[PDB]
């Protein structure tokens, strides 16, 4: 009926990054590492690569079909980053993610 210690609490921030392996993907694995790591926050986020090489499944699921790419979970809205550009627009998702702002009050 009621609850003594109810749990909700906010879950690390769930992030992949499609690569097939080429270093250029681990190039931009540094960035992208790098520039979260350029945040942290109270809310971690947690990379989490598959090789698209060895599962071409999902990438199709996510209607993905560019290499390298960068794909976020959440918890949030989902977004899909591509094209080499992941460090620009994953540097300007991650504010968007964080402010979460349409407007001001």
């Amino acid at each position: 009926g009621s609850s003594l210690s109810p749990q909700a609490l906010a879950q690390p921030l769930l992030l992949q990054l499609f690569v097939d392996t080429r270093p250029l993907s681990q190039h931009i694995v540094q960035r992208v590492k790098n520039i979260l790591a350029a945040v942290e926050a109270t809310v971690p986020i947690s990379l989490q690569v598959i090789n698209v090489a060895d599962q071409p499944q999902l990438v199709e699921y996510y209607r993905l079909v560019v290499t390298p790419a960068l794909v976020k979970i959440g918890p949030g809205s989902r977004q899909v980053l591509s094209g080499i550009d992941l460090t620009d627009q994953l540097a300007n998702q991650l504010p968007q993610w964080l402010v979460q702002q349409e407007g001001i009050f």
